[PDB]
């Protein structure tokens, strides 16, 4: 038993609700919440820019020592860092960015690394403004990660469309 709330459920593993990610975070405190981050973790809009909001810059402070010691992420892979006042630990993952011509099968790369963490909360990786169809997307998350994930989904006419959607 865990402490998230209003969740449909679609498989074994996942579940998906119509949430903003930043409100679900303060309020359930999960031990991992994922960043939907770039290569950079220059967390300046979507889902990063407001996870990074919601930490009062924080995020971006320890990122840009995160980079300086280690250098860019890969696309496709990811990091641990702190969670902030958020959940205990931020796993910002680097899902292909369509508006920037990076492969879309890296997605499924991308989704693997949240089968290093028991239970997560995530955003639908290179949704919004990374440029990916998150019809697909969900389909990759559901085919790909055995762990359990809770996706908040920020838009309500999208999360119908998903739900409704859904094979
Ligand atoms: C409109 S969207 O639904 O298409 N979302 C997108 O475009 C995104 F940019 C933003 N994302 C979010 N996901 C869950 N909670 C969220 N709260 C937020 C609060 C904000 F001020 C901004 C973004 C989000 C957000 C997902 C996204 C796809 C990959 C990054």
């Amino acid at each position: 038993v865990n402490s998230f709330s209003g969740y449909l459920k679609l498989t074994d593993n996942v579940y998906i609700k119509n949430a903003d990610i930043v409100e679900e975070a303060k309020k359930v405190k999960p031990t991992v919440v994922v960043n939907a981050a770039n290569v950079y973790l220059k967390h300046g809009g979507g889902v990063a820019g407001a996870l990074n909001k919601a930490t009062n810059n924080a995020m971006q402070v320890e990122s840009d020592d995160y980079i300086a010691t280690n250098g860019p992420l890969k696309v496709g892979g990811s990091c641990v860092l702190s969670g902030h006042n958020l959940a205990k630990h931020c796993l910002h993952v680097v899902g292909p960015n369509v508006n920037k011509g990076e492969d879309i099968q890296l997605l499924k790369s991308a989704y693997e690394n949240f089968n290093q963490h028991e239970v997560l909360l995530a955003p639908l990786l290179s949704a919004g403004i990374f440029g990916a169809d998150p019809i697909h997307s969900l389909r990759v998350c559901v085919d790909t990660v055995r762990t359990n994930v809770y996706l908040a989904v920020f838009d309500k006419n999208l999360y119908d469309k998903l739900v409704s959607s859904f094979l």
